[PDB]
């Protein structure tokens, strides 16, 4: 079998990425930001406390034929952003893009925070990553592509997002039409529950290139690219005046500014981002100081190849025995 779904930037500046998904019988659709950071699908449901829901669409279990209560299991997960969710289980039919699971847990929410509830335009979660992050007690449940894996033509799924416009995800097939050159496939480590993988270095623009060995997870559910401080402040000294605010919390720049392109290396090849990708706008309405698309990990533990860097890239996410990653041009 194999599924393809488009996906849709949720607003003007590529915050996140939603794709439709059926869930239930009759299918009742919902759209879903699909993480490959994170391994539990999650809903906006009728469960969910009424003050917290603003807008989004639910998921009714009561109205689905096919609707199971998974008997006394449990989830809760906090997000790298502190954002954070958690209710009881349902088994249900979920499909994407035509490729139909039966007996998938689908976490409904009867608590979600404040920045979930804000945004009228995700209705949960698709996890991606691998299904040893799931949080699901007291038995683990497995992610929307383990379940499928073994009927796919191929142990694959793959991403295109694009910048400033829909994309696709597909399930079981590499779309040969979707990419220009070859795809540079790498190594993973599954170690940490992520697509973890080691960048072979970068370059600033026309600045020639860095050889130098950069760990970091492949991560559709975040909107930025996270690198090591040296890494970024090379990046932000090419753009006149922009600079670390403590107070905005990352590197802002004027709106002004025309960016320069970052490339980052997978094995010898060489993915570009081009300096638009990196503009996320005014830190509030009117202002002239920009957001900043490329920031540091300093922080956060890992360094994360969020929708910036992914968008420039045709990705393959190879769920084979042993997991690897490729990435191409578009
Ligand atoms: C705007 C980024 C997408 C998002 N929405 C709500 C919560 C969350 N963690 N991320």
């Amino acid at each position: 079998s194999t599924g393809s779904a488009t996906t849709t930037p949720i607003d003007s500046l590529d915050d996140a990425y939603i794709t439709p998904v059926q869930i239930g019988t009759p299918a009742q659709t919902l759209n879903l930001d699909f993480d490959t950071g994170s391994s539990d699908l999650w809903v906006f449901s009728s469960e969910t406390t009424a003050s917290e829901v603003d807008g989004q669409t639910i998921y009714t279990p009561s109205k689905s034929t096919t609707a199971k209560l998974l008997s006394g299991a449990t989830w809760s997960i906090s997000y790298g952003d502190g954002s954070s969710s958690s209710g009881d289980v349902y088994t249900d039919t979920v499909s994407v893009g035509g490729l139909t699971v039966t007996g998938q847990a689908v976490e409904s929410a009867k608590k979600v925070s404040s920045s979930f509830t804000e945004d009228s335009t995700i209705d949960g979660l698709l996890g991606l990553a691998f299904s040893t992050l799931n949080t699901v007690s007291p038995t683990q449940q497995k992610t929307f592509f383990d379940n499928a894996k073994a009927s796919l033509d191929s142990p694959v799924f793959t991403a295109d997002l694009g910048y400033h416009a829909p994309g696709t995800y597909n399930f079981g097939f590499i779309d040969t039409t979707a990419y220009t050159g070859s795809i540079t496939y790498t190594a993973v480590s599954t170690k940490q529950g992520f697509w973890e993988w080691t960048s072979t270095g970068y370059a600033v623009g026309s600045g020639t290139f860095k050889s130098t060995s950069i760990d970091g997870i492949a991560d559709t559910g975040t909107t930025l690219l996270y690198l090591p401080a040296t890494v970024v402040s090379a990046y932000w000294a090419q753009v006149s005046g922009a600079k670390s605010s403590s107070s905005v919390g990352g590197y802002v720049f004027p709106c002004s500014a025309t960016l320069p392109s970052f490339t980052f290396g997978v094995g010898s090849a060489r993915i570009v981002i081009p300096g638009d990708y990196i503009d996320f706008g005014p830190i509030s309405t009117g202002s002239s100081s920009c957001f900043g698309g490329i920031q540091s990990s300093a922080g956060i533990g890992i360094n994360i190849f969020g929708d910036v860097a992914l968008k420039a890239a045709f990705v393959v996410f190879n769920g084979a025995t042993t997991p690897t990653l490729g990435f191409a041009s578009k």
